[PDB]
């Protein structure tokens, strides 16, 4: 795990959209609580570029690849002490049997943006804000 100078854990994530119209986004199930949804993402490795970490974590957690788009922003979770670079990713490859599917049975699902914001709100309000 890696950290900013203030001790916040460094993370990266993508908003994995179905298309360039950015109407449908891919969430993945929580590892702790499989009945809940999150935005896929995770820790940056040492010296790892945030865009590289984002794409790698989406591949591991969600089993997708695509065309990397713009940095949306950098988002803090004060409560959990982490700070997340969030990028747009336009999905072009949907893989079966990806890392977390095989290892922890992680699920994924497409959501209209409105619905994504809805299911994120309760446990992951900072993640809901990614879409603002
Ligand atoms: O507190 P939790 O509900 O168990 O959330 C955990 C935890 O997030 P926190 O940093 O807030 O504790 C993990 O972070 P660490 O404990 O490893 O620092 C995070 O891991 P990543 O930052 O690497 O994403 C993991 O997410 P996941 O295991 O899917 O990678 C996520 O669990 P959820 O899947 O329920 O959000
Ligand atoms: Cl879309
Ligand atoms: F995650
Ligand atoms: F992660
Ligand atoms: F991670
Ligand atoms: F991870
Ligand atoms: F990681
Ligand atoms: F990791
Ligand atoms: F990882
Ligand atoms: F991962
Ligand atoms: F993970
Ligand atoms: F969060
Ligand atoms: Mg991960
Ligand atoms: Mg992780
Ligand atoms: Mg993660
Ligand atoms: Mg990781």
């Amino acid at each position: 795990r890696t950290y900013d100078g203030d001790g916040y854990k460094k993370r990266a994530a993508c908003l994995c959209f179905r298309s360039e119209s950015e109407e449908e986004v891919l969430l993945v199930s929580s590892s702790r609580h499989p009945d809940r949804w999150i935005v896929p993402g995770g820790g940056m490795e040492p010296e790892e570029e945030p865009s590289v970490a984002a794409v790698r974590e989406v591949c591991e957690e969600a089993g997708v690849k695509g065309t990397l788009g713009r940095l949306v922003g950098i988002f803090e979770n004060q409560e959990r002490k982490h700070r997340t670079y969030v990028y747009v990713l336009i999905v072009t490859e949907v893989l079966e049997d990806w890392e977390d599917s095989v290892n922890i049975g992680r699920k994924r699902e497409w959501f209209k943006i409105e619905d994504a914001i809805k299911v994120l709100q309760y446990h992951k309000p900072v993640q809901a804000s990614y879409f603002e």
